[PDB]
């Protein structure tokens, strides 16, 4: 899945062993997290002019490439409480054709790199990409690192469980 | 599984491929999130007064047809975390032979048709008559319809998991 | 745009001279102003379960047949300012293909039929289907009525300037 | 137009093509928000000591330049309400002769690069440079690039507007 | 068009090239403001006992001239944001046949020979001869004057649209 | 696994049919309460002066006991939330080779023989001697007995997840 603009140029590919090199090591940090704990390898590769348009767009275009990935029938829900030391941080996914975030993290020691900007932004864009809603619910904790950490990791689990193949179309009013 | 009072008349079959009419649309719409959830085809028919014994013994009446269908050693244990759009709920079921309900809902944004009576009395009729500790804890929402939904489907997830056929009492106590 | 569910079925033909008949006499009359103001004679049917799903589907429905009939190249942005008595309501659009929607009302008189769930729940609609950025923001007033009203007024108004044709795209991102 | 201290050398050409490039990439990115918005091409260069001198002279130069194209008798007064997904904010300018600028803005979510003091001395030295009163009123918003370049848009946007011909001097005591 | 009691007597004569003078300075500026930014010559003389009556019965007379040259089918809406310095002040307009004022301003800094309740009584003369809903909603400001004056261009600029021949008699209801 | 001080001496055998006796009936049941919800037979037998260093012993004994038994290739992270009438308790482990834990419980009903100091000293020896992040959340509850309890019975449920065989080593950094 490519996604360019005048503002970046993004490449994201799953189940392609290769490396994750988007020029910002706090993002290739945060994607590597994110696809450990998904359970797949993939290739993403980056340019950008300005961090937020980097981590916006990497939501929009791994959204949009897990969109293509899903089977016709997706089991469709997922969670994960993810600790790291202090933090404890819920995950819930909804591939619900929906898009909505909700980030609600409380950042007590703050680390250079992590912003809640950028963390609010890439939910968001993958919120968008793959058309679905995404709550980020910290529930203790105090390291920007941990916090941010530990919802990348969420965000993997919670996928890995929601992206699998089901037997049905799971919404009761029959589609998506 | 039939109860029929001077109030109310209900008949829940569980297992039956078949309508689920009670004359409550909202009603309806909820058993039928629920039932998809447990995986479960039911039937539901009835006649009522006053809605609050229909929601009240709806309850007590599944409740009793799901306890009818427990295997001799089942898992007992089961919870669920469901989103919908804002809404962000929690629901955890103990099959312990031990009556009990809480249901801690914060409604921001009321709709016709959704109550926190009838939520809360349809709760404590389906742990009546399974005879079942169950928790539905609010994590994050607004809108009723959503929260109240989100709570339906989860008793649904939860009640798949606790209803299990399992090789052991699941107890120390050597009995439930 | 036709959009079936096993919930509702909704029929939105803009351009077309014909009736807004939804089965609901409050959202007629909300569609009928939001169509005169925009500026577009419309053909609206439906038939629903819930009001809920109802409100929301017309919106997706309604924002897909507005994205649509949308040029190839279109102004993007439009704002509405909306009187209606003591009600003055903010209403600003960008059609972004970034679905939002934050409606901030505060209705101190209410009036059966009109709810801020309703309300809510037809805007994210609305915004998901057309994918767009939509802000509601009450400056002023205290009657439902005339808060929605001016609202739908102010939607439509503010559409009919942002879905006009445009010289260029409306990006300095050069894609949207 | 050049303007050129011990600290700061910039150039503003309005109506040529050309690129923008201050050394700063955030700045070069609410430059060319301001200028699409505004509907003109403009070459901007500059070398600078410090971003805050670049923000500020920035401000000046393009303010100055902004005057010296103003035809004789211009239309004075222009506003926009500019959406950027969570951010919405109030831009008002009257080119009076009466320098003045007022920053209302309220960041939740910082973002690095996006400060309200080089807003702030941007504004002021337009304000300034160009001899106008400006507003900039936040009315929503969390996310600092959201609010900060729907303040650059929406200044394009109204300055659109009060740059435009009119047919008289455009004050009741028949002077600027 | 003349109105005259035992306290007042004015003329308001809309299109004529003539003197404005109400034997009061202040209202003489404001109507001088008003009328200018309206885009309309006008002739308006009055004699007064108190300068209550004065302010009110003028807005009166100015609205029901307003209104005797409005065509068969006008705009009906028009808003208008104004600065003057510290003062940004929002005017809206609906010409609705529903008489209502909400006059929402805040004076820090007061001025000799402006009052709120002049403004207030002229808004609501205004209102009432002209058969309209009028909002003046102070945004920002601190000097007396200002925001005033500002109030007055506003209804100026805002009559300016709302008064403009249109293709429809613009009601949902069909009558104004 | 034998652990023997001056204060205590305890052992803990995993997969061990075999009583628990530690000489205090409380922590007996809620050893009895981990080691069912673990799944595993265990034999723990203890002597110890004061019931602190007990209790705090036998978190240490059981964690490195754990530990011995853990596949090279292990789960690493395991959740539970264990309802008990009144309480709902969240337990999340992450063997993370960072020893740390979290309890954050709240008893207003206290019962003889349950002590939060009690608890937090078994939990943070147990995250010692396992070398694991523990956190324990009571979510609902009032109850000292149900808390506890619940806590013990999570705990059991969360390692039975944690510790079992995985095909990897679980960490991006590529040790534990
Ligand atoms: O789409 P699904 O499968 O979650 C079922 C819908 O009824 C949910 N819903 C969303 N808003 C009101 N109800
Ligand atoms: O019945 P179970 O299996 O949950 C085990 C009991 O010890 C629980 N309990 C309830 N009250 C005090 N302890
Ligand atoms: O997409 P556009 O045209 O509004 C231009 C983007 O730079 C906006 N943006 C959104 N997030 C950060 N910047
Ligand atoms: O200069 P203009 O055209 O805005 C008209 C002036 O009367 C405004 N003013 C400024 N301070 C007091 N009055
Ligand atoms: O008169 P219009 O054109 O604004 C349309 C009316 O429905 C408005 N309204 C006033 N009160 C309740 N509704
Ligand atoms: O050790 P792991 O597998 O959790 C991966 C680390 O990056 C986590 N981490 C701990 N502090 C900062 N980052
Ligand atoms: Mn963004
Ligand atoms: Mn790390
Ligand atoms: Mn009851
Ligand atoms: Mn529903
Ligand atoms: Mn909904
Ligand atoms: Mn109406
Ligand atoms: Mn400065
Ligand atoms: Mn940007
Ligand atoms: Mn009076
Ligand atoms: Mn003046
Ligand atoms: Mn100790
Ligand atoms: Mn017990």
């Amino acid at each position: 899945m490519r996604r360019t603009t005048k503002e970046t140029d993004i490449i994201v590919e799953i189940g392609k062993k290769g490396e994750i090199k988007t020029n910002d090591l706090i993002l290739d940090h945060m994607l590597t997290a994110f696809a450990f704990y998904l359970g797949k390898d993939m290739r993403i590769t980056a340019t950008y002019d300005l961090r937020h348009h980097l981590w916006e767009d990497i939501g929009i275009t791994l959204g949009e490439a897990l969109r293509e990935n899903l089977p016709e029938k997706f089991t469709r829900f997922g969670n994960a409480i993810m600790p790291m030391d202090d933090a404890l941080v819920l995950v819930s996914v909804d591939i619900s054709n929906r898009p909505y975030a909700n980030v609600d993290v409380n950042i007590k020691d703050a680390e250079e790199g992590f912003a809640v900007s950028l963390l609010k932004e890439f939910v968001w864009g993958l919120a968008r990409g793959l058309r679905a809603t995404i709550h980020i619910k910290q529930l203790s904790g105090e390291n920007a690192h941990h916090i941010v950490e530990a919802a990348f990791k969420g965000l993997g689990m919670a996928l890995r469980v929601a992206t699998k193949e089901s037997e049905r179309v799971e919404s009761t009013k029959g589609v998506l």
